[PDB]
């Protein structure tokens, strides 16, 4: 991993969030201090989804010359807590499909001359 997968331990934060968040450090996709204090902070106060949401979408950022990427992510997190709770803004953004699978129910048979049945 790397040396900052510890700091986010002792900063306030969940294991569950840290592991998540040294691959972002491991990648290649910031330069350790990619963000600032004002970022760190906004950062300190989730829930359990809340950073996971976050470090989501900014793994998938269009990161190749951002010269702040303090400011995109200060930008996602202003955004995901629509489906979290009614304390954001309607911004755009595109998760959550259609569909949904059975996965806990059951058929059922009979044969009969009242009954579709094969």
């Amino acid at each position: 991993g790397s040396e900052n997968f510890q700091t986010l331990l002792d900063a306030g934060l969940p294991q569950k969030v840290a592991e998540k968040l040294d691959e972002i450090y491991v990648a290649g996709l910031v330069a350790h201090s990619d963000l600032d204090e004002r970022a760190i902070e906004a950062l300190k106060e989730f829930n359990e989804d809340g950073a996971l949401a976050v470090l989501q979408q900014f793994k998938d950022s269009d990161l190749s010359h951002v010269q702040n990427k303090s400011a995109f992510l200060c930008g996602v997190m202003k955004t995901y807590r629509q489906r979290e709770k009614q304390g954001t803004k309607v911004a755009d953004s595109s998760k959550g499909p259609d569909e949904a699978k059975i996965k806990a129910l059951l058929e059922r048979t009979g044969y009969t001359l009242d009954v579709t049945t094969g």
